[PDB]
């Protein structure tokens, strides 16, 4: 256990990989599944009842604008935008997208 | 076992916590503690002999242009950046920035 963090990279990179066995394609994600593989991943344990309307902010980001593939990065940025969204601070804090500025 | 990425989030959170506990303030990180964390956190097992330069790369990225704080986002941009460079493909991929693009 001197470097747990290797293997959590492993858990988003496997359970991405796990995902990515009911398409077939590991190159790329789809967008949509970011609502289906959010809940899957995080049903309620997520979207228990504390800021629910983040998770429609997650759903609505999908219908930001033109969205369409998931890059590794583009999962992670949402997976980001979901740790700050509440990583552990008590403090309701939305999405990294400011709000006037 | 059902949701191992949880703690995955709580892994980079709580490792996170951790070197925040070097300094005091948990509220920001300095991009040098990149430097720092990175091979505190991932000595050898990453900058084992693959890919030096990415090492390189990452500590260049500090003397980017004008580096001075990490934010929740930029520490998780530069795993993020880490895991492309190389979370599982067997492709040596550079940075998430494009070349003449």
């Amino acid at each position: 256990m001197a470097c747990p963090l290797e293997k959590a990279l492993d858990v988003m990179v496997s359970t991405f990989h796990k995902y990515s066995g009911k398409e077939g394609d590991k190159f790329k994600l789809n967008k949509s599944e970011l609502k289906e593989l959010l809940t899957r991943e995080l049903p309620s344990f997520l979207g228990k009842r504390t800021d629910e309307a983040a998770f429609q902010k997650l759903m609505s980001n999908l219908d930001s604008n033109r969205d369409n593939e998931v890059d590794f990065q583009e999962y992670c940025v949402f997976l980001s935008c979901i740790a700050m969204m509440c990583n552990e601070f008590f403090e309701g804090f939305p999405d990294k997208q400011p709000r006037k500025k």
